[PDB]
């Protein structure tokens, strides 16, 4: 997951 706003998660957990 990134620090995007809102945050994003393309895995567990990137």
């Amino acid at each position: 997951c990134t620090a995007s706003i809102p945050p994003i998660c393309h895995x567990r957990w990137r």
